[PDB]
């Protein structure tokens, strides 16, 4: 019935009369740990997440993904191809994709006059998660000119061993070092994820690129238990509320010759998920009134309490050894970003060097966050809850600080079941500029949610201005679908839509897809 002095201090700083509190509220407040020491890097706080959501709800043009003219959007021809699992030619969903990049600068690599992209594809509504190599003439702006070489790990594949996202760069001899996620589903169909690497040797014969050989395929890392959550840790306590993530490895080398992977994971025992996290003041990150209001809200609702108990998404970093073609872990670090209490999924981490700063971007679905009100309000306002977040550091393993106050960079602008819905935003540098990136993404959500034969395809790309004061601004500068290389000739202002033209006829009267957007 009686507050400790720390708790009475914050209550009073908050303008709350201590007498107004219940016995349960006092008990909650007396458990609060007020230590301000950071454990797993810079945190996305409960306050940050709330602000990201508020920004999405405001639909402010500085951050909204631009409207795309829905009438211009088409399936990717190269996504009609021989399927890795059925061995039959099918119209596939294509989603997460990444270009072969220069390991230092991030620029889309020119390989013998070609640009190369690696992409997740599969038959809508099947478990069919494999990666395919794609190519086009360097600088070419036509979606339909892209060509599918085929599944990197071959035909006769199955759902028992899958490939999820990662990254790709050129080695010294112009072979390709692929980083990807090896997913083994033999332990009761669980998505046992592992960061893996292999070397791709290609050949160039009369306008066609072929995959000659996949060499050195091996597991690089799958978690240590202290910095990053292991499969065994997740399996031990999972009753269905805990996410598992060890994926989306992004390779980057700095000017000291050190090569690193920046990847998606969860924290380990360094700062682990648990109900205790609801009682760490550091996680809240607002003023006293906000923090107290937030604590009571979390404890008032079983689903928010549960999400908070299980949330501990991390963007990890490790240093590799020197061996380009057979990378192994040389050193592990604490997470660059973590979201204990706040979110259990932050995806596709990406580092772009611009000038002498390192910009760390990532995609996230706010409905993987603990604050149900915030993301259910996002859904109600826009029909979706996706975002790109961003941070910036002066060195690769340095302290990352959020952009635009809260870390918000892009916010959803259309309902998740529309043709022009986007996700898996991936920023790529622009030749000759240190203050813009080109944002790529996949368009149309998977598995036919936008209707008959509306496959996931490549979005038109758009420019994002990076300002020197750790802010960003979306530009009204757009390409054709599937353009990875911005230049003067790449602009197609005809692809720009507005509120009205972002929908195909009928889409406005279409029912909500609730499994897609979530509901607390
Ligand atoms: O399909 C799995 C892939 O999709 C993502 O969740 C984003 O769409 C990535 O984190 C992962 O590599
Ligand atoms: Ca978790
Ligand atoms: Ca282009």
């Amino acid at each position: 019935a009686k507050l400790n002095k720390d708790a009475e201090n914050v209550v009073k700083k908050a303008g709350i009369d201590p007498n107004s509190l219940t016995d349960d509220q006092i008990k909650a407040l007396n458990k609060m740990n007020f230590s301000k020491a950071a454990k797993s890097g810079t945190q996305m706080t409960y306050n940050d997440f709330q602000k990201i959501a508020d920004t999405l709800i405001k639909q402010d043009g500085r951050y909204t993904v631009p409207f795309f003219k829905a009438s211009e959007i088409k399936n990717m021809p190269a996504a009609t191809t021989k399927d890795a699992q059925t061995n039959t030619i099918e119209p596939l969903d294509v989603w997460d994709s990444w270009p072969v990049q220069d390991v230092r600068t991030g620029q889309v690599a020119n390989w013998n006059g070609y640009q190369l992209v690696i992409a997740m594809m599969g038959i809508p509504n099947q478990n069919d998660n494999h990666i395919y190599l794609l190519y086009n003439k360097y600088g070419d702006n036509e979606l339909s000119h892209w060509k599918n070489v085929g599944p990197i790990f071959g035909y006769n594949s199955t759902a028992v061993s899958q490939e999820w996202s990662g990254s790709a760069v050129l080695n010294s001899d112009n072979s390709i070092q692929l980083f990807y996620t090896r997913v083994d589903t033999s332990d009761n169909n669980t998505n046992h994820q592992k960061i893996a690497s292999a070397t791709l040797y290609l050949t160039d014969n009369n306008g066609n690129v072929s995959l000659a050989q996949v060499a050195n395929d091996h597991i690089v890392f799958e978690g240590d238990g202290y910095y990053y959550q292991t499969y065994d840790q997740w399996k031990a306590t999972n009753k269905g509320a805990d996410n598992i993530a060890m994926r989306d490895a992004h390779v980057i080398e700095d000017d000291n010759g050190d090569r690193y992977l920046v990847f998606e994971a969860s924290t380990g025992l360094e700062n682990y998920q648990g109900e205790d996290q609801i009682y760490n003041w550091l996680n809240y990150g607002g003023d006293d009134a906000f923090n107290i209001k937030s604590l009571f809200r979390i404890l008032s609702n079983d689903d928010i309490k549960s999400r908070a108990t299980w949330a501990n998404a991390a963007i990890g970093i490790l240093k590799l050894n020197k061996d380009e073609k057979n990378p192994k872990v040389a050193e592990l670090y604490s997470p660059l970003i973590s979201a204990p209490m706040v979110s259990d999924e932050i995806e596709r981490p990406n580092v772009v060097k611009l000038g002498n700063k390192y910009y760390l971007f990532a995609a996230t679905r706010l409905n993987r966050g603990s604050n149900d009100d915030a993301w259910m309000n996002a859904n109600y306002a826009v029909g979706d809850n996706v975002a790109m977040v961003g941070y910036v550091a002066d060195s690769l393993t340095g302290s990352y600080k959020p952009l635009n106050d809260s870390g918000v960079v892009l916010t959803a602008s259309v309902p998740a079941n529309w043709r022009t819905a986007t996700y898996s935003y991936y920023a790529v540098p622009v030749a000759g500029k240190d203050d813009q990136v080109l944002v790529t993404s996949y368009m149309t959500n998977r598995n036919g949610v936008a209707g008959k034969g509306m496959d996931s395809t490549w979005a038109p790309s758009f420019l994002l201005q990076i300002n020197p004061d750790n802010t960003t601004t979306v530009l009204a500068k757009m390409t054709n679908q599937g353009d990875w290389i911005w230049d003067d000739s790449s602009e197609n202002l005809d692809m720009i839509g507005d509120l009205d033209s972002a929908a195909l006829p009928g889409e406005r009267d279409k029912p909500v897809d609730w499994d897609l957007i979530g509901y607390g």
